[PDB]
């Protein structure tokens, strides 16, 4: 009766992007916000997502303090009017918010639909009963409040993630209603794999209906791998719901894995028939994989042993603030993969849909974290105050607290995503001390999850393990988890492992080295929480600065590498983020406003430790590489005296996954050096330098301006990689560097264009801080400028006169341009006082 | 004003598939066919394309004779009713036929729109003035006549290619109205390449309008590579047309080439504005490439010297008859590429849109041929009788003959396709003898083409060069061409080259070896036109049979390989086709009905010479291979006596592109043999066997049943390929072999499922001819069965009782199943008397 193309059309039509044509106003009056035909002339017309905090100036007196990036919050309304199409008049309508920060209220046509306090969890409302009859204008108004301090890092404020509308028949698969399981995958993988599917179907009509479900599995961007599999026709009564179940067999599916960069994904297509008529159809993304984790050997994925080469990531995107964007998140995660990262932790809140989808697409394992606090709170306006209050959401179950409801709906949202392998129910929960209350709480939370999904490790991250020998009442909380995350606790691992032989252990937060891109200080010394005025609000890109409780990248990695029972780590952090500028944390009159912890700066530019990790985690067969530091501009006596040794020599270091590196100064060899090859006690091969604490090769080089070139070779002496640093002359030009020749004309895709200050030969000037002004013409929109400097208080957005400016920092920065909905092109031009201007052009059109 | 997605939607909506819901009736009455509300109950309802001849039984008295496959033609009507949508009431409507064989008439609402005699050329009609006002039902009726004999090969009858409807604004780009040129590509290729575009725009309205065109170039399935480039706004008067022109620059485009299997293609998007409103948009496929051809060095593509490794291909697809199908043509051309083919010749008629598009997509050079005759005719009902008659098409220009009009519109259709590099204006034109009439004709035809397109070689194929020394009046015709095709004229090449130093020469038809898959005869001897009753209507798969005027694959290839000034060849033929069963040509009471010339049989199964060519044309780096012949079942004394030498030994031969092959009999070596490496006088490297006439390695093997295994090695002695033949026991089962696990549910995609007769160990029985019956269940449709046997008179289609049956031939055959528009799956089951049945399942759904 119904064609495949009609089914695919219905799937498409079921969900619409509801982001366009909102009006926004800070401190708006409630009565005006919610009422029909309000005067919106003093409101800002815009397309969502929109984080309103990122447009503020930095404020030394901000109640967020510098931990929150010194950007104020407040309260605001957003409103939108819409009519249902005539064909949709009798349909069920659900409105979904992927994240609204925070304490939100949604009104439809003057009536309160719900209050949702959580700032990060997706939530949705069935709004059908609130809509106007006969297709007259409806008004949605959303109140968002960011009362500070509410957060230990930059949160952003408002509707910072997508909003979608689902329009379905009265009989439909409920929100997150699909469950897909493959309980015998490991045994069945070389033949027919039984794929058990379940659909929660809802009849919102006031008549009984005959119900059939029909399923097909297809390769995502591939071909069908099953026929149609139908359930038995049965009655679903008026206002009731039911779970239909079926088993489909897929022959030799490709297994999802982190060991490729385009892992295999599948989609389940569900068709719903009401009295023999096709009324609903949807798809659900999933993949085939299995895993195992033992105390002494750690983790394995589809039978292959691996370690979590992981990063902790906050949700902000630098100059974009909290605004979620598919392309921004893709760039960041792709950059993490290029470093050899295979896992991410969403610290410390539910992920966007974009993050989770990209992780499944790129092959990254995900630990998704529900809570930064329990009932104790960490900041007076955080989620702590809601944690034990009764959930008032109209779909909450009897007795559910906010914590029950939020945790349940997060798990239901993500329970088919193959990237997700762990659910965290908290990070550094001070009150989780093994008292009777915290014991009751941990068991309640574990059970909420296990009542939805038993296939993923329930965990928590805890720093209590780093104090003394690590033992204490908190151990009883850890016994209730499937896996136990240690924050900065390497020193107590051996003792805790002997005490708890059965625990699945990993580092949920590690290292916490602090680094400023292109800035160097006392390479010969490890500096602990060094925040004196002589540091001038910078940390060392040699990677030798770390906080009091942290470790260098080398110390935390070599520990992990050498211990098979510590299953991996999530580095604090993969990228810089706005706020927590430790070691100047909450020194509010200093200029700092963003973090030093990242391996990559907020502008998306790698610090040198990126290449350290790459050298350790990416095999020489996959991507032979070599990387030199520091720069080669040592004219300035003050810069050089902080770096040069007693003989005036610069320590030049190479990270490489090759067998040897030879360093040349102006064409003359300074000597070939060879990594020492070694084995872990369980047989894993690794390389190190001159001793166990050095993963680089090092030369002490007397300074002669020119070119330093590193030649990396395989064991047989063939060159497989090279890197080169050059002494720059004085600034002569701004140069622009496109990442993309073209992007999609969809009003969503965007591109990162780097700007650099270069001398007259085209060498980047590594000390340069020149002010750059930007012009944009054509079919694009400037949406951000950044240079990653922690101590900068420059705007990320346009100046008050509409202009776009940003200094270089150590030679570099980035401008971010978003496409419009019109095909064509845009040209970005950069200017700087007394330097040559430059422009580049990026085309826009079909994806 | 207008978004990219709206532009792409308009492009899509401009052209629709008009193939569904036609009614067909052989010998229908004209008055009933054309009139409104005819009773169609005695008509067959069907979706086009539909070749009605392929459903006939073979007929010994067919006026087609066996050269035409002994399948009758006749005359038939097709009719379809349709209403214009309300939004389309004032639009221009053009109806396009990609091919109707032949002598067609199209009626719209009782009125004759046109008579088009050509059976292969695409044609279209503006039917706007014939349509009903206010959106009442329109009737299209198409009369097709296949009065025989009209053809030297199987033509098919009726509407055997797609029909499309274009619905556009009154102001629009005319049919084939786009020209795209890159005249400085070779010079500009490393920077910005100027892409000159021209659009013929037509104003069919009776008011003047202001006209602007806007262009963008995009990578096909990639991203934009230009912005929007607009023309100056100017008036286009009522009922007039004009040519707009613009230049776009594309930076370093990827060059289209035959040396990869996914060459780079681009699309030009044109937007047309009428009084500032976007009213028309379309795209045109093209690619960037340049070529050169010199008398002494032959052809080069983008600066790389190559030879045409070419095949001649007829339009029929075996059991599909003349029905054109994208998937069938894709399979065939992909199979040609896997053999090392880089060029095709469309013998001897314009190509379908599918052929030309697939050739651009797979990287095959195309010579498209317009005529099998001029004014002389070859068969009484062929095109000869129309060639010099005045074109009556409503869009013909004053004084145009049918030959002018057909040649012009073919060139206009294909002038942007990067695969097309040569236009042929005839093949073996007997009357092109250099008399005054034929001289006038050749110059007229060359000029028709050069008035449209100067970038492609105008050519002809001629066998007059093979008689005597090759000289004669025909030389004067050849002097008028850009390139001269020699049919079977290798023996006179040296003399003709010395006589005409400036000619660009190639073999437009070569070899014409005759072969039956799996049948072997006197391998020690070259057999010339051997058609005695002892041959039992079979030819030798050793490749040693050829027609009187032909050559073996080896003799024609080694000639080409050794002569740089003979630019390549088009083998007669790439695949078998229905009709011309030489050397039993027009011996009408014999059983033969299909050709022996193909390298691949009509069922798509390679003959052994496929692997000969592959061994010569595909590099060992690209695909190391080895291939053994004959089979290893020599029990039957009569079969063996035609093959075994005087000592009873079987000559076993290996084709390979490797350095050496070692043959093993039942695990025991029969000796490693090594190809002799040699060079052409111009330095091209090649391999040969024991002497210059042997491209294989050969062993004379005393027959012991079991396994023969060939191990092919590189120079250093590493194994890079192997092949294996096994003695089969008696038939025990039918086995089915899927090419596809799944296909699209679009009612167009189809799949080839091979069936084989196997013994109880799963070895193919190479002599087996068992009758197989097929059942199909689920979402598919059987559309063909075939086994490639020339002497078979079995149906390709269903039996008169609706059943599907076909014998194996030498162990094998194929069944072809088409998808429907519903997702799901189909199961094909095969049965055979006293053997085990087998089934396979193919899924259908998203592409
Ligand atoms: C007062 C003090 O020094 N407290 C520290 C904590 O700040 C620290 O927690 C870490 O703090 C950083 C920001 O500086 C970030 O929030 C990390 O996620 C968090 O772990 C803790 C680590 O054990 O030590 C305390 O003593
Ligand atoms: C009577 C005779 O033998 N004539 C032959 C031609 O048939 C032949 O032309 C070829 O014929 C084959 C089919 O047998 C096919 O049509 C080829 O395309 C065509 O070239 C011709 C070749 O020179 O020789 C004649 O003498």
């Amino acid at each position: 009766a119904v064609t495949n193309e009609e089914v695919n059309q219905m799937i498409e039509d079921r969900k619409v992007d509801f982001n366009q044509n909102w009006y926004f106003k800070l401190n708006a009056n409630s009565k005006e916000a919610i009422k029909p035909d309000a005067d919106v002339s003093t409101w800002k017309k815009l397309d969502l997502p929109y984080d309103w905090s990122i447009f503020n100036d930095f404020d030394h007196e901000s109640p967020a303090q510098n931990e929150g990036g010194q950007l104020n919050g407040g309260e605001a309304w957003y409103r939108k009017t819409f009519k249902l199409d005539e064909k949709d008049l009798k349909k069920n309508v659900r409105l979904t918010f992927d994240g609204v920060y925070m304490d939100s209220q949604v009104y439809v046509n003057g009536q309160l639909v719900g209050h949702y306090p959580n700032g990060y969890n997706q939530f949705s409302y069935d709004i059908t009963k609130y809509l106007q009859k006969d297709g007259r204008e409806n008004v949605i108004a959303v109140h968002a409040v960011n009362k500070q301090p509410s957060s230990r890092w930059y949160s952003g404020s408002g509707i910072y993630r997508d909003v979608t509308l689902q329009v379905t028949d009265k009989v439909h698969v409920e929100k997150n209603g699909t469950t897909i399981l493959t309980p015998k995958l490991e045994e069945q993988q070389h033949g027919k794999v039984e794929t058990h599917v379940t659909s929660k179907i809802v009849n919102t009509d006031d008549k009984d209906h005959e119900l059939v479900a029909e399923y097909q599995i297809v390769e995502r961007g591939g071909h069908a791998v099953t026929g149609l599999v139908r359930t038995a026709s049965r009655t679903l009564k008026a206002h009731e719901s039911t779970s239909l179940d079926a088993i489909l067999e897929v022959e030799r599916p490709k297994l999802w894995t982190v060991l490729n960069d385009k892992p295999a994904l599948y989609e389940l297509i569900t068709r719903v028939y009401r009295d023999g008529q096709l009324v609903d159809a949807k798809k659900d993304l999933f993949g085939y994989r299995y895993y195992h984790w033992t105390p002494n050997e750690g983790f394995s994925l589809n039978g292959e042993r691996i370690k979590f080469h992981g990063v902790s990531l906050h949700h902000d995107h630098g100059a974009l603030g909290a605004e979620e964007n598919y392309k921004a998140e893709y760039r960041r995660l792709k950059q993490m993969k290029e470093m050899g990262v295979n896992s991410i932790r969403t610290t410390h809140n539910p992920a966007s849909e974009q993050t989770l989808q990209i992780a499944a697409e790129l092959g990254l394992l995900v630990q998704e974290e529900a809570f930064d606090t329990w009932y104790g709170g960490k900041k007076p306006y955080d989620y702590g105050r809601f944690f034990e209050k009764d959930a008032t959401h109209p779909e909450a179950r009897k007795g559910e607290k906010w914590s029950d409801f939020d945790l349940r709906t997060m798990v239901e949202r993500g329970k088919n995503n193959p990237a997700i392998f762990m659910w965290s129910i908290g990070n550094e929960i001070g009150e989780a001390n093994g008292d009777a209350h915290s014991l009751a709480t941990v068991k309640r939370l574990v059970k909420v999850i296990k009542d939805v999904d038993k296939t993923r490790y329930v965990t928590m991250g805890a720093d209590k393990f780093r104090f003394g020998n690590g033992s204490g009442g908190h151990e009883k909380i850890a016994d209730e988890l499937d896996a136990v995350g240690f924050n900065y606790s390497e020193d107590n691992y051996k003792a805790l492992r002997a005490k708890h032989p059965k625990w699945l252990i990993y580092g949920s937060q590690t290292s916490s080295a602090t680094r400023t891109r292109g800035s160097y200080y006392r390479p010969e010394r490890e500096l602990k929480h060094s925040n004196g005025p002589e540091r001038n609000y910078e940390q060392s890109d040699y990677g030798n600065d770390r906080v009091g409780w942290g470790k260098t990248a080398t110390a935390s990695w070599t520990f992990d590498r050498d211990n098979a029972g510590y299953a991996g780590q999530f580095i604090w952090t993969g990228t810089d983020y706005i706020g927590e500028p430790t070691p100047w944390h909450n020194q509010n009159q200093t200029p700092v406003k963003s973090s030093y912890f990242g391996i990559v700066d907020t502008a998306g530019i790698p610090k040198h430790d990126f290449y350290l990790y790459q050298s350790q985690w990416v095999s020489v067969k996959k991507k032979p590489m070599v990387h030199l530091l520091p720069h080669w501009n040592w004219e300035n006596k003050e810069l050089a005296s902080k770096v040069a040794d007693s003989e005036g020599k610069i320590p030049v270091r190479a990270y490489s996954n090759a067998s040897s590196v030879e360093l040349f100064l102006n064409g003359k060899s300074l000597g070939l050096k060879t990594f020492n090859k070694k084995q872990t006690s369980d047989g894993r091969t690794y390389q190190e330098g001159a001793n166990a604490n050095e993963l680089y090769l090092e030369w002490k080089v007397a300074y002669q301006p020119g070119t330093l070139e590193a030649i990396a070779r395989d064991e047989s002496g063939k060159e497989i990689a090279r890197d080169k640093i050059t002494t720059a002359g004085k600034p002569a030009a701004v140069r622009l560097i496109k990442e993309d020749h073209a992007i999609a004309a969809d009003g969503k895709d965007l591109t990162y264009i780097y700007y650099e200050i270069v001398d007259s030969q085209g060498n980047v000037v590594p000390t340069a801080n020149n002010l750059v002004r930007f012009q944009l013409h054509g079919q694009g929109q400037l949406v951000g400028v950044d240079n990653g400097e922690q101590a900068s208080r420059e705007r990320y957005k346009a100046q008050a006169d509409g202009s776009w400016i940003r200094k270089a920092f150590n030679g570099k920065g980035v401008a971010i341009v978003k496409s419009t909905e019109q095909a064509g092109k845009f040209t970005l031009t950069a200017h700087s006082d007394l330097l040559k201007s430059n422009q580049v052009t990026v085309f826009t059109g079909k994806k």
